[PDB]
């Protein structure tokens, strides 16, 4: 196979984005815990995207500060492509990058003021930053869940990223584990693919998968968390690890992720191609500014609307799998709601179609 590329206008293309909105009077966070970002980079994209910059803002949590190492290969790439990809797709609306120690603490508190920041009033927030849900300690894991559950009852959408190491999420336990904050039920995971498209069609969307060197979208059975009611009918399976036992499956949804068709960003002064998962949250963190935007109304926890919304609203990944450490094919992807790219990628149009009174 070639290594090809979009830019963000032509991915929004593929999955259909509401067109003729972007985001205005809406405003989005995003959650970073390390690098900066420089605004030379910033406009010289938003210009080579024939679109009007968007305003961007730092906000300092706990210390943290914009602080970008120069290096394009660095913390940078992830905070700058957050921003290219979101601000190009929803230029309309604000970004609000909260900057934070990269600490159990400082991931924490970054989240819950971004949340309930009375200054900027993100309606959405996202999270392209993470880990395996085992690896955290569990006061942890438990006091941002509640940061994600006080954000849904407050109207405010939350995304993030499954992982960029396949079903083993990059433990050499042998087990499976999927990624936090992804695995926490208030928040909407976004899983990756390898999306083939053109102006007019998606020729082609696999679970994205280039081995253990090129990396593989995070997804599978939560251990921590229960099965939520809502994803009921997904057909979530049980746990592959021995002992199985139900879960919240990830992801929800998935969006171009390979980097072998990845994404063309401006990262400190070169322009070169990023991928993984961090790319799928702000892709759809605009894509839900764009509706919140139309509705007139924060669409906030999307969830449990989502999982019982009729088939057209979603393209059916059903090729692939995201084991990059063994031959078991765990997990694979098949028809319908599956542990490597959730619900599929979503159709804006037909989406916001569906959610309109
Ligand atoms: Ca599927």
């Amino acid at each position: 196979a070639a290594p090809t590329a979009y830019t963000p206008l032509d991915v929004a293309q593929a999955y259909q984005f509401p067109e003729g909105l972007d985001g205005q009077g809406q405003c989005i966070a995003i959650i970073e815990l390390g690098g900066g970002y420089d605004e030379t980079s910033l406009a010289q994209y938003f210009a080579s995207l024939g679109v009007s910059a968007p305003q961007v803002v730092s906000v300092s949590v706990d210390g943290a500060t914009n602080q970008p190492t120069g290096d394009p290969n660095g913390p940078d790439g992830e905070v700058e492509l957050d921003i290219e990809v979101a601000g190009a797709l929803a230029p309309g609306a604000k970004i609000a990058v909260y900057f934070a120690p990269n600490t159990d603490a400082g991931f924490l508190n970054a989240i819950t003021t971004a949340v309930h920041d009375p200054t900027h009033k993100p309606s959405i927030v996202s999270i392209s930053w993470g880990g395996p849900e085992d690896s955290w300690a569990p006061a942890s894991i438990a006091a941002m869940n509640r940061a994600f559950l006080d954000a849904a009852a407050l109207g405010v959408t939350v995304l993030a990223a499954a992982g960029d190491s396949g079903s083993t999420d990059g433990e050499q336990d042998g087990l499976y584990h999927v990624d936090f904050p992804a695995a926490s039920p208030y928040v909407l995971a976004c899983g990756g693919t390898r999306l083939v498209a053109s102006a007019g069609r998606i020729e082609r969307e696999t679970v994205w998968n280039d081995g253990p060197d090129g990396g593989s979208t995070g997804g599978g059975v939560s251990r921590i968390f229960p099965l939520p009611s809502w994803q009921e009918r997904a057909n979530v399976p049980p746990s592959a690890n021995p002992g199985a036992g139900s879960g919240r499956g990830v992801p929800d949804v998935a969006g171009n992720a390979d980097p072998a068709t990845g994404y063309e960003v401006v990262i400190d002064g070169e322009t070169t191609v990023i991928g993984g998962t961090s790319a799928v949250a702000p892709l759809f963190a605009a894509l839900v500014a764009r509706i919140n935007q139309k509705l007139g109304k924060p669409v906030g926890y999307l969830n449990p609307t989502l999982y019982q919304l009729p088939p057209e609203v979603f393209h059916d990944i059903t090729e692939g799998n995201n084991d990059i450490a063994n031959r078991a094919r765990i997990y694979q992807a098949g028809p319908g709601w599956d542990p490597c790219t959730g619900l599929g990628s979503p159709i804006g149009i037909r989406l916001l179609q569906a959610l309109l009174p």
